[PDB]
């Protein structure tokens, strides 16, 4: 019932305990691990909301407080008269916050408790919501000074009335599938900037266009905004030693930016909660750049270095990625746009467990998401045991609206 | 029941209905995954059922479900453990045996060469020096001049726990390690503890940093003798790199043959406590791991000091581009020898090759991510994107602890 995990390289032995307040399931059971898979009333929302209230009084040293036994009644006779309760501001921010920390997938939360909440509860239309996340977004940028930030939009109701931003992130490139069969700019937003087109973008037909942002207030049918381009920092991609790698003209955005997630606090449902941190550049240069179904450049560059692309056992592939790698990295930093590199974010993390596990018991983390793309052993969270377990106030993946919303 | 992995590159989605027959624990349950955990005498009353479940699936490879030979197979086991508490395996069940413990290996990449395996049976074995003519023997078989072939060697089964045969070593082949006063490591630290011990049975260390060690073999519960494999049969390999000719200046060496020694096979519920087995390497386990692990040899810094990157800051990717040309290096280095290595990208896409196939044939093929996934390039290789299940069958491979942590010393 409590658990050892292990650190091979420096044989530092942590104790988890946290793992016994986990509430949710896995996916794995006894006979089975689940840990590669990507995707594993009244009655119920108050033990929810109760569970919620006991970990907030606690965390400001007023557990079992009259403060705390009033609050517990007024949210118990809040659900009895309306089957919802509303969260007070300071509920909000530690409830985002907290999601954050519990986020296993994520390397960089180090950083949980810096974290700037917009309460967007207010925002009754999409036009409000635009207003909300071009504030979002110049905030956050902040000239390449990046802050971490999420906007919170109204919660669930009875589920017909959700908020939604269509994106997957606030910031992406479309993606055109040509009569020459190949697909123009990003292959994983074929079917996202085709929906755009149906309601009435005009793709200006690149390889490296914005994409424009659907918004779905109150249950509604979404609407087209573009984000002003004077708020989305963009970077062109070049190489430290590399004269030509310019020429391949390739550039990134600066705000990483998720929108599709749910964000569950105290029972409490947010379907539309866009929140972003900064790069670690192994996602751009790596999985956003280097994957066969994204961007995909790596034969382009191999050819520019002249690297025997005829066998694998030359290595070629490996050498071009790093290369790729270094230029990410170099731009960003050349242009004063906040990136972390694998090796510093990983070390982080891994000071961010230890401190997780002498604070709070533990920290869930998934190391399959964890360790990176790229150099896996070479950085430390190769070699350190991590538990994956399920904590609220929670991020969730919730599906593609345009599967579920009738027009 | 169903269960479905997807490939995110490709959208292939597979179906695994194997897993049904597993019915060994994960270390996982509904509340927690202990995917990333490194380690997460039977009475005749459980013996029986693992030896006719075993029986049962050796009998249905054969074609011969329900036969008469079959049949009186289950009874002659039956009478056998009922009478004297345990059994023999014919060889034909042993071959079968060895050759399944190796395709249930979730975490074994080389998986598609799993039906491609020499099994010495070394049952007849009964001390140490016999044990030592076994392993050269296997040693020679399977390095076969650089042209290496996968073999097992099976030494006699356990018996009460108090007689067992082990191999004290990790690998039949590894380099010494040495602490200095100084706190220093000379040779390979991963074997620090282990040198030792060889140096208190009465090894005379040469103390350099690529000294083979010798053999430290246990049979029938006996304290362990030490042996030097001949060296003759010891097939090393320099290590040079193509462009850079300062790389071979270094000093760096490894061993041909990868030859794992210290794992129990378990078999129709008997326990095989020595079972050294080998195949070939993957490029990475010895540039990755051998060479860059902190813990291990080490040699990122002089590596990327001697190609003259930036070293003052970690996002310059030095230690990336050290570990790229180290790893060609060792690849290089192998195939101008003609000593049998494979590459990370070839090994991975023979294995997802391997994988579709037994979905298509066995209804699955139990996988662990986490050791599948190279230690370089993850996501350039096809494994990265591919959805695995991890689950336990029999016959199997299984850690078990450093045999000098429960040796009863008899003196
Ligand atoms: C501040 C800098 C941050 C860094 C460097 C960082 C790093 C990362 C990385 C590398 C991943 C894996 C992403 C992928 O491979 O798709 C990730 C996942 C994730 N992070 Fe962060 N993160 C940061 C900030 C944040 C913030 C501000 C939040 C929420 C408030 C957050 C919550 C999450 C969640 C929920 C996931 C899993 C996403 C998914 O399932 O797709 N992170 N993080
Ligand atoms: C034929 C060429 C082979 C290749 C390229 C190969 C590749 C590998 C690699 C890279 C690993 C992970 C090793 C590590 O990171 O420590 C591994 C693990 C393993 N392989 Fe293979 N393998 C081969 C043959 C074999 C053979 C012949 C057997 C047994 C008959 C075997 C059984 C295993 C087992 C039991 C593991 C897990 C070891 C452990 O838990 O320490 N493999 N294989
Ligand atoms: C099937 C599926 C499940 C799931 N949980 N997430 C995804 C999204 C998949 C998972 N990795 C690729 C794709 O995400 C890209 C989004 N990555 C962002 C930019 C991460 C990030 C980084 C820094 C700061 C942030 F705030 C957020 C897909
Ligand atoms: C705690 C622990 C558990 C466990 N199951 N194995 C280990 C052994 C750990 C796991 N990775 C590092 C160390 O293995 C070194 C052995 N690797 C061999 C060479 C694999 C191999 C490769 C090719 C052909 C073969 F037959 C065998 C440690
Ligand atoms: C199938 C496998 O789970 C999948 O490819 C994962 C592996 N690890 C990952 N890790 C991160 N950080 N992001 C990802 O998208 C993935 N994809
Ligand atoms: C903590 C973690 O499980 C451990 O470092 C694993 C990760 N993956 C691995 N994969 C392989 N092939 N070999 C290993 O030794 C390891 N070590
Ligand atoms: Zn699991």
């Amino acid at each position: 019932r409590f658990l050892k995990v292990k650190n091979w390289e420096t044989d530092v032995v942590l104790t988890d305990t946290l793992h016994l307040k986990s509430t949710l399931e896995t996916g794995c059971t006894e006979h089975i691990c689940m840990g590669s898979i990507m995707l594993p009333t009244k009655d119920q929302l108050f033990p929810l909301a109760k569970e919620f209230l006991d970990q907030y009084y606690s965390s400001i040293k007023r557990f079992g407080s009259k403060a705390h036994m009033d609050r517990l009644e007024e949210v118990n006779k809040e659900i009895e008269s309306t089957s919802t309760y509303q969260l007070k501001d300071t509920e909000l921010i530690y409830g985002a916050k907290h999601a954050w920390r519990n986020a296993s997938r994520c390397v960089g939360r180090i950083q949980w408790s810096k974290l700037q909440v917009f309460d967007a509860r207010d925002c009754t239309t999409a036009h409000g919501m635009f207003n909300y996340i071009c504030n979002h977004v110049k905030y956050a940028t902040n000239k390449g000074n990046l802050r971490s930030a999420i906007t919170i939009f109204p919660q669930r109701t009875d589920g017909k009335h959700d908020f939604r931003v269509w994106n997957s992130q606030l910031i992406r490139y479309a993606g055109y599938k040509q009569p020459d069969g190949s697909t123009l700019g990003d292959p994983a937003n074929v079917q996202f900037t085709e929906i755009c087109i149906q309601q009435g973008w005009k793709a200006p037909r690149g390889r490296f266009d914005v994409l424009p942002l659907l918004l779905q207030a109150n249950g509604n049918d979404p609407e087209l905004f573009q984000i002003p381009p004077e708020l989305v920092l963009e970077v062109p991609i070049r190489h430290p030693k590399f004269d030509w790698f310019k020429d391949l003209g390739l550039k990134w955005y600066g705000l990483p930016a998720v929108s599709n997630m749910l964000l569950e606090i105290g029972g409490l449902e947010f379907s539309a909660c866009p929140f972003s941190g900064w790069y670690m550049g192994t996602e751009i240069g790596v999985r956003d750049y280097c994957d066969n179904s994204r961007y995909n450049i790596l034969e382009e560059v191999a050819k520019k270095m002249d690297l025997d692309m005829r066998k694998t056992s030359s290595l070629w592939k490996d050498q071009a990625l790093v290369e790729i790698n270094i230029a990410v990295l170099y731009s960003f930093q050349s242009d004063k746009v906040t990136i972390v590199d694998h090796h510093s974010a990983t070390e982080s993390f891994i000071k961010h467990m230890e401190n997780e596990y002498r604070c709070r018991g533990g920290c869930p983390a998934d190391w399959v998401w964890i360790v990176p793309p790229m150099s896996g052993s070479i950085t430390p969270v190769f070699h350190q045991e991590m538990l994956n377990y399920r904590l609220t106030p929670s991020f969730e993946y919730q599906p593609d609206p345009w599967n579920t919303h009738v027009w």
